[PDB]
């Protein structure tokens, strides 16, 4: 999750 999140935004 942290990571999928920290490349969406
Ligand atoms: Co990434």
């Amino acid at each position: 999750l942290a990571e999928a999140l920290h490349d969406a935004l």
